[PDB]
């Protein structure tokens, strides 16, 4: 798929307005992950104990790991659509590694959402919600195709 440049835009001018606070959307979009889909924690080794949310906010790895994560999808993005060097590091080691089946991928988009939803009610209107789930459809489809080719497809 290919977005116009007019959804790359809309996508962009709400992660703009996410980057002025990097760890604290890496922390909520984390913990509605793990909340929605109990399930997704059991795959982090260093995680996977915490058992409430208020022991996920305290958790200085979660914090940590949250931007980290947020910091490569904001690259991705950043790309508007000519990311495939990005994706290819990240593929393997989610596909060989970490075994994270594509299910687990439109968990995070729809936390992903939720959230900007929540925070950027403005900025994250139907319009922008349509653009920033079309990014990420493209995403998941590019990293799907990632899969095949290194032999696991989850
Ligand atoms: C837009 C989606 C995603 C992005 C951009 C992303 C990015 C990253 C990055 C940059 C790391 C660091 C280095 C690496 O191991 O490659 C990482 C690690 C990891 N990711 Fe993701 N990830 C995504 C989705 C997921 C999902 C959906 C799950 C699980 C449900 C997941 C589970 C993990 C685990 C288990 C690790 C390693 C944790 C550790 O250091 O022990 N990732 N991810």
């Amino acid at each position: 798929m290919v977005l116009s440049e007019g959804e790359w835009q809309l996508v962009l001018h709400v992660w703009a307005k996410v980057e002025a606070d990097v760890a604290g959307h890496g922390q909520d979009i984390l913990i509605r992950l793990f909340k929605s889909h109990p399930e997704t924690l059991e795959k982090f080794d260093r995680f996977k104990h915490l058992k409430t949310e208020a022991e996920m906010k305290a958790s200085e790895d979660l914090k940590k790991h949250g931007v980290t994560f947020l910091t490569a999808l904001g690259a991705i993005l950043k790309k508007k659509g000519h990311h495939e060097a990005e994706l290819k590091p990240l593929a393997q080691s989610h596909a060989t590694k970490h075994k994270i089946p594509i299910k687990y991928l439109e968990f995070i988009s729809e936390a992903i959402i939720h959230v900007l939803h929540s925070r950027h009610p403005g900025n994250f209107g139907a319009d922008a919600q349509g653009a920033m789930n079309k990014a990420l459809e493209l995403f998941r489809k590019d990293i799907a195709a990632k899969y095949k080719e290194l032999g696991y497809q989850g």
